[PDB]
């Protein structure tokens, strides 16, 4: 069993970011998505899945998808930005276990990524947790 | 734009559901998941999509998908329950859009669904307002 | 340092209560409240404080405070409905360190409470730990 | 009747700072939290009351109670930091109807406010609308 708990930080007041999907891949027994004490808390059955959280600002028409796993037992994570409202959580979460592209990011097994949209605003996840059965992440909204 | 308010009444202090996933459906613009004054607001972006709510009690290896929709322009529910730990509300949300007998369920365009799991447990979504762009459903959990 | 998680259970499809607000004592280096897999968490510095939730069914108009603590190393719980509009959960959980029929509540450490409101809906407080740092209930509404 | 919404832009990955409290003062028919779309909404049954949101970091021995209320139909906002485990916010916000150093706070009915503690963090509210009868507010923690 490994949990991933998750700070988000907006670091910016231009624009707001709310939570709008949270998934969880099937692989590994599954997972659940869990509020405990304002952080987000990923919980997995073993190696080898993953869930994702969507976000959505609406005053600016900006959304993200961020997706946080374990890859044969190394946390992993990734950030998808520039949107099409077809590409919710559920479709998103999915493509890290057949995309090429997208399987080669959970391949990466990184403790830091960052990604920026056509906006100019770059979203980042910083494990500061990396090792062990409960990991920690900071999801940092620019 | 469709909105569906879901309040969630759990009426037996045997076992505790809590929350562990929401969905959206990729379909009609897709959709977001709100919490609105404790309650779970669906938005989508037209008609033929839907999302899912997970709930699970730990306590007593229960759990249930509880899915909410709008099927040519009527509003539709189903909920499943008896899960093996690889259904997440991932996989059972699109299962609504290709596995026949989740299809059925969707074109059923139902304004209120009862289930028991094999424990016993009932489930059961009722409509509360049937008609127009902004729906509500009560979640009773027996 | 004392735990008490809170499971809400709303028994009956008539009205709807939501959470309005939640409150800490000063005693006993005070405490906080926390949302945690469902629950709400009163965490507390030592014996001798209390935190309150209050809810509000605005469709019948109707609400309650319920009050937990710790009262010479043993646990308790009261609640008080009917409330006036000057009855917010800070007003109430005060009351129980000065006001001589609250006192009497709360040196009463119950692990188990009820009352009625006028208009013949009953509330309850259960717990179902009763001993211990990390204490359980769960909070009935009928 | 009025509201006040409120976005918490948490911006430094340096420490976190989680919801602790939130309580409503009793005149003006006192008052309510609700969290929406993300947003802490506080409402209000007329001019003269106000509520008030603790925020704790653990890892960093940090906290703060941010206050909003409608004083002489004119919107006001402080921050009190530095707290002793005493001052929780059911303690704080009710300073504000009868000590001096908070009265007057309360009665400058300032659309802005920012306060550093004592290891240099600062914390802001800017309210963004600033007239009428739903108010809208950024909390800013640095
Ligand atoms: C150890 C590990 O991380 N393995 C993953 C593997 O996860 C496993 O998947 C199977 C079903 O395919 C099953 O759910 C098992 O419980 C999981 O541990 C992934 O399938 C692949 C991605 O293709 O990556 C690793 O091998
Ligand atoms: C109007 C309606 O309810 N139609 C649905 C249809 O939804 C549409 O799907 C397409 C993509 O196929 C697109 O997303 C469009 O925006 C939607 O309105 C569903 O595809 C089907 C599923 O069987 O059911 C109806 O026809
Ligand atoms: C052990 C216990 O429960 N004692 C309570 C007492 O709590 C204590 O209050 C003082 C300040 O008065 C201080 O905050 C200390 O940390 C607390 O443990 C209560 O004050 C009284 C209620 O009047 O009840 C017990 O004695
Ligand atoms: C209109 C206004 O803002 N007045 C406030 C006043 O609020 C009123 O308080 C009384 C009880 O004293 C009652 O609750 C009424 O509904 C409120 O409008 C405050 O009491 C004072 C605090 O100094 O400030 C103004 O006068």
């Amino acid at each position: 069993t490994y949990t991933i708990s998750i700070r988000v930080y907006q670091t910016t007041p231009k624009g707001f970011f709310r939570p709008v999907e949270r998934t969880n891949w099937k692989y590994a027994n599954g997972g659940t998505w869990d509020e405990v004490r304002g952080e987000y808390v990923l919980t997995m059955g073993g190696s080898g899945t993953s869930g994702s959280l969507r976000f959505v600002s609406s005053d600016t028409d900006e959304s993200f998808v961020a997706t946080f796993g374990v890859h044969n037992y190394k946390r992993w994570c990734d950030i998808v930005t520039n949107l099409t409202n077809e590409q919710t959580a559920l479709v998103i979460n999915q493509e890290y276990y057949g995309v090429p592209i997208r399987d080669q990011a959970r391949e990466n097994q990184l403790t830091s990524y960052n990604v920026a949209n056509a906006k100019g605003r770059r979203f980042a996840i910083e494990y500061t947790v990396t090792e062990g059965d409960n990991l920690k992440a900071n999801l940092i909204i620019g």
